């Protein structure tokens, strides 16, 4: 036996405008904004909502991501369901993406990556093949220190 | 304030429950709470947590699967050419009436005009994909 996973860090949502999404969040849902960053490079833009002001250990986060241009990522997903925005994926926080990552090897996961790269913040991150997650696109990630 | 405790769970659908948990132990390590059939909706749900024991906000993964061909979780899946994958997302909340009236007044449509009586004796509702923009956004209270 072994606890690979702390928690599910996020649910990923895709959608044309993050800082729509956001402020509905806000003023709708009453959830909050803890987070916005911006990857050029990438051509994306994300933000962190939570349904309070203050995480607690375990608290799930709603990540939004959004287009830049039409070539990141989320333009061709948003593409491929037709400007449909939906649930994009599911992350689960780890203790040591190293040590799951090599765990999950064994059990006959398929990572994205060879070695984890830096994601949104200071997180370590990869992904399982979709058909790994059964039909879901699961993201590790793990918090710096 | 706020209107939402955590998130409650995020629901997947797939052909066969009983498989998929299988494989979320045995290769995720996450462990199965609890399992639910119900025969008149057709439905198999099991919920799936990464660790034994919840702790509070804790999140769990439901894995949904049909009974038959006439389940809507087998015609969801028929929508989805056979892919397996979320279905949706639940909210949990302390009291469901008081928020449901909140969320109205604030021009948010409701699936049901009353909660209705889901799995362990959950009182729900949902969002239309609208007002969720997109997502299936469950509403769900604990019985207490």
């Amino acid at each position: 036996n072994e606890d690979l996973f702390i928690c599910i860090d996020h649910v990923a949502y895709a959608c044309p405008d993050a800082d729509e999404a956001s402020k509905y969040y806000q003023e709708t849902f009453g959830w909050h904004e803890l987070h916005r960053e911006e990857n050029p490079e990438q051509g994306v833009v994300e933000i962190m909502m939570a349904p309070a002001a203050k995480l607690t250990e375990h608290m799930t986060q709603v990540q939004v991501m959004a287009p830049l241009n039409d070539e990141s990522t989320v333009a061709k997903w948003l593409a491929k369901h037709n400007g449909r925005a939906g649930l994009h994926h599911m992350a689960w926080r780890v203790d040591d993406i190293d040590a799951v990552s090599a765990t999950l090897r064994e059990r006959g996961v398929q990572l994205l990556y060879d070695e984890p790269k830096l994601g949104t913040g200071g997180n370590r991150i990869n992904f399982m093949h979709p058909k790994s997650g059964k039909g879901v696109l699961i993201e590790l990630t793990q918090y710096p220190k």
